[PDB]
Formats: C-alpha cells, structure tokens, sequence
C-alpha cells in the first residue's frame, strides 16, 4: 500500500502489469501527483538477465534527451534485491486502445504513425534495433504515442509482427523494425494484422517466409498510405523501404 524511493515516498494506487519478475504500479506522491513505478525482483535473475537491465535502465537514461517520444524515466534505484524505476504515467497503451477502438480517424492515425517513426528511428540511431515491435510497446500519454520498450530487457504473445528475415534466421537490422512498423499501421488502416487471418501459427510462420505469398492491401481513399504499407512490407530487407526514407514520404509530409 506504499514504497520508498530515494527517500521519495509513493503510494500505490493500483498495479497496472506484470512480467513475472517484474510489476508495474500507478503510484501517487506526496503532492498527489501520478506517475508509475516499475518494480523488478533481482533475487532470482541470472548474470545475463540483470546486465539486460542494466543495459536497458542505461540506453532509457540516455535517450530521454534525444525524443519526447521515448519514455520519461524521473529516477530509478538499483540494489542487489531490486530495481525500483520511476517513470511517467500514460493514459492507455497502444494495444488496448486498438482492440477497443472501432474507427480509426486519418488525422490521429497519421500522427501516431509519425510518434513511432520518432521514436523507432531515436533508437537506431544510437544503434538499436528493438526487433520483437508489437503494440504494446507503444503508450498513449498527453495524446502523444511514446516507446517503453527498447527490446534490450525482458517485456513485462502475438507472433503477428514477426519480420520475415527473423524466421528465415533459425539457422536482424533496422529494416526488421520497418516490417513490424509497417503490421502495426496496417491494423490502423485495415483493422487486422497482415497474418491475422491464419489460425495455425506453423501455417502463420509459413507466410511470413514464402514469397509466392500475396498480402492484401484494399484500394483505400489515403494513396500514400496504401503505398506505405506495400513499401514497410516488401519481404527483401533490401527492396524494403528505410526509417530516413518513410520520414521523407509524401504519407508523413503532404498536409
Ligand atoms: C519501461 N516501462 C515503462 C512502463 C510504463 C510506464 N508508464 C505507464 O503508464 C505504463 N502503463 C507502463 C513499463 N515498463
């Protein structure tokens, strides 16, 4: 019913996720001010998994300053037992907001389309590649969508956004971020993943990867859109269409 950190005291006033380790609170402040604590238990986690903290606390530090679009991270504290990460508190996050949502107006979804694009292309410039982009690492806070998620730590399971090239690497680069981009605005458009349709998941990781494979795209009234959507997903990472080069398009420019 209340924790500590640094001295700052916050009491809870519901848990919002979880991921096993992990636990997501909406907590209040002293001056009944909202925000949200990510608590993560250290107790059990191995070598590996606690440098994957470190390494995501570290890259969600630095790149606050380089996009509005990108998390707020106020103040974190880190023991041997626990990680307790005090962040900003958003209204909704991106996946439920969709499954609720029936429409989907042109104004809004052209300027959360732009949010990721942002954000997305904040982190690839400092070298990351989030890969596994679903619509829950995206969170509507002050009518703006921003990343909680760098992909580097564990997330706190849909297989609808997987880049082809990740399933054909059984045996990784921005343009698998462009792909993932790509599903999520395509159920903005469309109101269903690419893949959604096929049941079987074996079946599903089948179609992502054969290319005598076609993906439906309706003639919709946006033209820019439709040629975004075909252009995010082109199954060569080489004929595919880059972050630099979807910021450029007449999609997220023409007014
Ligand atoms: C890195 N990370 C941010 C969150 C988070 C922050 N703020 C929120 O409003 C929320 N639903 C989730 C969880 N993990």
């Amino acid at each position: 019913q209340s924790m500590s950190v640094k001295g700052r005291i916050y009491s809870i006033l519901k848990q919002i996720g979880s991921g096993g380790s992990s636990k997501v609170f909406q907590v209040l402040n002293e001056k009944k001010q909202i925000y949200a604590i990510k608590y993560v238990n250290l107790e059990e986690a191995d070598n590996q998994t606690l440098d994957s903290y470190r390494n995501e606390i570290a890259y969600l530090n630095k790149l606050q300053q380089h996009s509005d679009k990108i998390i707020r991270l106020y103040d974190y504290e880190i023991t041997d037992q626990y990680i307790y990460m005090v962040m900003e508190c958003g209204n909704i996050d991106l996946n439920s907001w969709l499954k609720k949502k029936k429409s989907i107006d042109p104004w809004e979804r052209k300027s959360y389309w732009k949010n990721m694009l942002e954000a997305v292309h904040t982190i690839h410039q400092h070298g990351i590649v989030h890969s596994d982009l679903k619509p829950a690492n995206f969170l509507i806070v002050d009518g703006m969508l921003k990343l909680i998620d760098f992909g580097i730590a564990n997330q706190m399971g849909t297989v609808n956004y997987m880049p082809p090239e990740a399933i054909k690497d059984m045996s990784i680069s921005p343009k698998s971020d462009v792909w993932s981009l790509g599903c999520i605005l395509y159920y903005m458009t469309y109101g269903k993943t690419p893949f959604q349709q096929i049941i079987n998941q074996i079946s599903k990781l089948h179609a992502i990867i054969d290319p005598n494979h076609e993906i439906e795209f309706p003639d919709i009234p946006e033209k820019d859109l439709q040629d975004v959507l075909k252009c995010c997903l082109k199954r060569d990472p080489k004929q595919r269409i880059s972050i630099p080069e979807l910021l450029a398009h007449p999609y997220v420019q023409i007014q």
